[PDB]
């Protein structure tokens, strides 16, 4: 009766459901095992990106950007409109049928491959035997001869302003408003906080954006963040920067929020706070005392460049392990171990993992930063070209924002690309796969791009690394 | 004294103008001769891409897309506006803004370069002389070294349907309408009638499109060609084949079109009538008898693959020699012209030069089609993935279409990508950007594109033609 697999995972979201797939694909017997459960109290799959996170987040920034647009741009075509509305239920409903159709489409994708869905709360146990604890609390163990830990992540709740999933929520909640908050606040200006705060402000809520540190997006290129910066406060963003907020009062309905900045205390009150103040892995009741997994002093499951814990035939993947928390990164990552599982010599480049901030403009690079180039003393040479100059974006109406193409000053190799502005992510991909290929910006300039199109810029941007553009005076 | 010069571009189209400041970029003293002024009295610098092509096109599709958008597509999103209504003569007005703003950019860079500007019509005499006949009627002879012939092109003009820019007009009069017309008729269902057609059908107006020949969009890949026609003909174009036009009467404000069809013929009237029948190469007075340059059967300049014609120290390119009537070909042959002026042994891979239909969805692709390859006896592996199946596409509900890859059986190299479908024209050039690199279909499946993006349905096409698809069922 004891049910045995080759591949064991744990977590179904995009790192693990992926992994389950590939594994299914490679002829291996596999099971993956899930908790969560949709309003219906049936299993869903997809993790945090499908049911809380990327998804959703995505259909409401494109919702909340079309009534934007057609409010304040769509006289420039000679377009009018009477009133424009927004019918906020019918937008969430929107939304909901999106995870709906997602969800549905992953459970069809294991029973095509043939993964053995298993609906509970997994955890390892010693000698790679996992107890499953099903929804009706029966605990079964599954023998394994691999397993795969990809239980991810969850949200931080700090002791200031904890989350009462009404007044003060989390990002879960932050999705789910019926109303537009007249005074929204956001604590922590980053890519989820600006996310959401833009979401509402698009649909009128005054939004303020408290961030404790006195850098914005310091992941991203310099010139990228204060571009970032200067156009999101123009959009209805007041974010201020070096605002720890050290408390809160929920007042019915509302909440007074206290912070500190260079002016000594200040309060502000809000019709909703969302706290947006990180991720933290989730390894809750996932290892028993003596399953001989390392854990790091931050609550990471600690990993090789291949993904292997400190036991063999374990793996782990995703958010609950070192590195930047995307999707892309969790679900490569599965492919890796799965392909390393069936003896292929699979490896990732961590350098080319792209970023992307789905902000209006939207933002996405891959690479160094120039500021980081200079620190490290590489010597570089930097091409830029703004949208301003491209006639696609004119035709658009979308002109605002730059691509910024960063080489080797002696190798001429490319290290770096980043964008802000439209298709910034499709720009930066088209980077990151010359990168692959050990690019130079010369190879790039080279190339025959599509007239007229935003990409464009990127090829007007390479060529300007060596004084070269065309579209654009070169220094 | 004779005025000297190291190039000579006559035209100053995108062959011409690029060709002109990459020139004058490497240290040649260069003179653009150009013989159209605009209404203020300006130089019309940008050729027929910028004046009445590409960008006038791009920018009233940009522009109709969103009426319809509005009108159609806004109630999903929970987005209700009032009646919406397009003020024709400011759509217009928007475009001839963008217009002038671009032409006014390439003057700036011609004089940033230091390009000598020339307005006039230029004639290649014998022994690399050049005759510019200026609007006044004088002439003046200057003398140069390399001459480039960038000409261009202009709409084919035919006997059944004479152009009067009224009631019955060409692609230039078709970007002027001051309303839009009850009934709209387009002869030829090439990219540029269907783009025509899709602006004006999108605005309100009844669209039938007769095409002589029974093939639609023979040049795409069969699966693309299929699924533009089908929903091209749902967006209310009446795609007619095998519709050929034999005359037109015009009656005051109507023109009464009579073509044939399988049933003999057919009469059907029209208040507004497009002729885009095709473009032709333009020669008209550029050569002298004894300039010793060569014409070919259809009236194209001869020349090799350099883009060098029969006399030595004379190249042509773009719209006036062999290959796609393509603006980034005529730039790119002129970057590659000038470059080997200078020594520089640069060329053109005219196997990877992208083409784009922007009509909505947009379409394009790069390299070989299905149907070409299996004619040629190449043994395949084709990889599709539907943007139904793409989170990124269903947040911004726009799912319809898919991305086609195609890779030899033998040795897996990419030999194709098509797209039809949102940013199509980004997701190709990714694939042209990998094919220059000599991509195998694995080599692109290998590598971490970020999520949720449309550029995933590439990764996704790349993996299906190994039958590793993620998000579809390998079948
Ligand atoms: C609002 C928001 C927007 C985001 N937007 C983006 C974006 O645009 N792009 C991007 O790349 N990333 C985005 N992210 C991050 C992205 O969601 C994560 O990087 C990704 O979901 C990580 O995948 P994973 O498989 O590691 O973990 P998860 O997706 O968190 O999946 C883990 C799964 O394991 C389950 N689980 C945990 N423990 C157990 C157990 N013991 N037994 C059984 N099941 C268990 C959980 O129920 C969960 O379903 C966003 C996140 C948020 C919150
Ligand atoms: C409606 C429409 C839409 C289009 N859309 C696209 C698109 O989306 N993408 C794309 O790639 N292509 C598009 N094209 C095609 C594109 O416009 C051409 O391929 C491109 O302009 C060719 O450039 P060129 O430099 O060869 O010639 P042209 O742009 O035609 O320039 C030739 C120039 O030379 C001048 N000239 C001619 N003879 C002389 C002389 N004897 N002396 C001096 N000057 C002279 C002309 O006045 C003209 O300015 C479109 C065309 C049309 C009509
Ligand atoms: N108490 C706090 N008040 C304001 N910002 C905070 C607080 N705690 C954390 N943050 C910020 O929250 C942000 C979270 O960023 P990220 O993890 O990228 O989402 C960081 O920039 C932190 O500085
Ligand atoms: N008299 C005509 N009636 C209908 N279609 C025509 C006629 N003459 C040319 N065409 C079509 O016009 C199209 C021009 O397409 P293209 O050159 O790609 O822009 C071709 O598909 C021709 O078959």
């Amino acid at each position: 009766m004891t049910q045995k697999f080759d591949v064991v995972v744990i977590g179904a979201g995009p790192g693990g459901y992926v992994a389950a797939i590939k594994a299914a694909q490679l002829g291996l017997k596999t099971a993956c095992i899930e908790k969560y459960t949709d309003a219906e109290g049936k299993l869903a799959l997809g993790g945090t990106c499908l049911n809380v996170g990327c998804i959703p987040s995505k259909a409401l920034l494109d919702s909340s950007w079309k009534y934007k647009e057609a409010k304040e741009s769509f006289n420039v075509h000679g377009i009018s409109t009477g009133e424009v509305k927004m019918d906020v239920a019918a937008m969430v409903g929107r939304k909901a049928g999106i995870v709906k159709n997602l969800t549905g489409g992953v459970a069809t994708l294991f029973k095509a491959n043939g993964v053995t869905s298993i609906q509970g709360h997994g955890k390892l146990l010693a000698g790679k035997k996992v107890e499953v604890t099903k929804a009706d609390g029966t605990t079964e163990v599954i023998e394994a001869e691999n397993v795969i830990l990809a239980s991810g992540s969850r949200p931080i709740d700090i002791p200031p302003a904890p989350v009462d999933q009404n007044v003060i929520v989390d990002s879960t909640g932050a999705l789910e408003f019926q109303a537009v908050p007249k005074r929204l606040g956001v604590i922590g200006a980053g890519v989820i906080g600006l996310e959401l705060g833009s979401v509402w402000a698009r649909l009128g809520a005054e939004v303020t954006v408290l961030e404790a540190l006195d850098t914005f997006l310091m992941a991203a290129d310099t010139a990228v963040s204060k571009e970032a910066q200067k156009t999101l406060t123009k959009q209805g963003l007041d974010i201020k920067l070096g605002a720890r907020v050290t408390g809160s009062k929920v007042n019915g309905n509302e909440v007074e929020v206290t912070y500190t900045n260079a002016e000594g205390e200040q309060k502000i009150t809000f019709d909703k706070l969302i706290v947006a103040v990180g991720r933290r892995p989730v390894t809750t009741d996932l290892l028993a005392s003596d399953s001989g997994v390392t854990i790091d002093e931050r609550g990471y499951i600690f990993v090789d460049d291949y993904c292997a814990t400190s036991v063999p035939g374990v793996y782990a993947i995703g958010d609950v392990v070192r590195g930047m928390m995307l999707a892309h990164k969790a679900s490569e990552e599965g492919i890796m171990v799965v392909e390393r599982i069936k003896g292929h010599k699979a490896q990732m480049n961590y350098d080319l993992i792209p970023s992307v901030i789905y902000t209006h403009p939207e933002i996405a690079w891959v690479g160094k930063t120039e500021q980081a180039l200079k620190a490290e003393g590489v010597e570089v040479n930097v091409g830029t070209f703004p949208f301003a100059a491209s006639g696609r974006a004119m035709a658009a109406n979308d002109t605002g924002g730059f691509v910024k193409v960063i080489a080797d000053a002696k190798t001429d190799r490319v290290l770096g690309v980043h964008v802000i502005g439209p298709s910034a992510a499709e720009l930066v991909q088209q980077g990151a796969i010359a990168m692959e290929f050990g690019t130079s910006a010369e190879d790039l300039g080279m190339m025959v791009f599509s007239h007229p199109t935003l990409s464009e810029a990127l090829h007007e941007a390479a060529l300007a690394v060596n004084g070269g553009a065309i579209h654009v005076a070169n220094r």
